[PDB]
């Protein structure tokens, strides 16, 4: 499923990722633009053969399972396929883990280079939340 920008946020919101560890929605709406373009089956390879998967790009270097990352670990506890579902669910629950670990939203190297410092709430303007 390809999110459109309003549609994205209320979702996010209603699973609490608005002012999550101190991020504020627009931020979270703008690594997922940059990351995925809104697409949830966008798919990645690494170069150290480790595949980022879903809306907001996880890796399965550390957090899910694919089957062909060996020596990686799964700390999310799920199949990497399940953050490609229409329902963001389980992405959204994971990438909680993920800027809980020490590092923020630094993890997303996208959000890194292209959202932060930047006018974030501009991604949600106009939206009906
Ligand atoms: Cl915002
Ligand atoms: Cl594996
Ligand atoms: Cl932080
Ligand atoms: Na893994």
């Amino acid at each position: 499923k390809v999110f459109g920008r309003c549609e994205l946020a209320a979702a996010m919101k209603r699973h609490g990722l608005d002012n999550y560890r101190g991020y504020s929605l627009g931020n979270w709406v703008c690594a997922a633009k940059f990351e995925s373009n809104f697409n949830t089956q966008a798919t990645n390879r690494n170069t150290d053969g480790s595949t980022d998967y879903g809306i907001l790009q996880i890796n399965s270097r550390w957090w899910c399972n694919d089957g062909r990352t060996p020596g990686s670990r799964n700390l999310c506890n799920i199949p990497c396929s399940a953050l490609l579902s229409s329902d963001i669910t389980a992405s959204v629950n994971c990438a909680k883990k993920i800027v809980s670990d020490g590092n923020g939203m630094n993890a997303w190297v996208a959000w890194r280079n292209r959202c932060k410092g930047t006018d974030v709430q501009a991604w949600i303007r106009g939206c009906r939340l």
